């Protein structure tokens, strides 16, 4: 069920830069000056797969190496672009995160704090859609579960979500990469 994801530019924030190929995002020193459109979010350095899923299994993988911030998941294609609110479950989010450099917690509502024994380089992210399942997979230590959301009951389309981090004007400009 490996799935080929790309980045639509698009839902892409202007603090983010896209590799080419849509294989690859990274936090920007400033924001880019680019089309105002409905499908972008605004307010956080936030991007979607181009995929949609309506139904079966999907599975990809993530590099995360030398990242003290991010975010992966999926989201309802639903969910509101502009303004501000909260990643939650709660909200059509379903993501796990690191921040301040070894704080990983899931985004439930509210958040779970998760204990990792080896911290992870590459995540997988396993969505079962008639399961309501998405699972989170350590790949550095031989896949692991970090975490599953379970009986999320989706309705609509689903999307792959990301963020290389938000923007403090501290050092996290290593890319999130798509592995082959
Ligand atoms: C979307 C708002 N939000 N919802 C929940 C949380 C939250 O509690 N905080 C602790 C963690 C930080 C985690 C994180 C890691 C990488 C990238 C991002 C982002 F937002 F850019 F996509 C976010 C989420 C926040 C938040 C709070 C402060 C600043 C920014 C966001």
């Amino acid at each position: 069920c490996a799935v080929h994801i790309t980045l639509d530019p698009d839902t892409a924030n202007p603090w983010l830069i896209l590799s080419e190929d849509r294989r690859q995002v990274r936090l920007g020193d400033t924001q880019q000056s680019i089309p105002g459109n409905e499908e972008r979010f605004d307010s956080y350095p936030m991007v979607l797969g181009a995929q949609h899923f309506h139904s079966g299994k999907h599975y990809w993988e993530v590099d995360v190496t030398g990242k003290e911030a991010w975010d992966l998941g999926v989201c309802r294609d639903s969910v509101r672009r502009k303004g501000h609110f909260l990643l939650s479950s709660k909200s059509g989010f379903w993501t796990i995160w690191l921040w301040n450099k070894q704080k990983y917690e899931a985004g439930t509502y509210p958040q779970t704090p998760l204990h990792l024994q080896v911290p992870p380089c590459q995540v997988g992210i396993f969505l079962d859609y008639e399961a309501g399942m998405v699972s989170f997979y350590n790949i550095t230590d031989h896949g692991s579960l970090i975490y599953s959301f379970s009986e999320c009951a989706f309705t609509g389309p689903l999307r792959p979500f990301f963020s290389p981090g938000f923007n403090d004007g501290g050092k996290n400009t290593a890319p999130l990469t798509l592995c082959p």
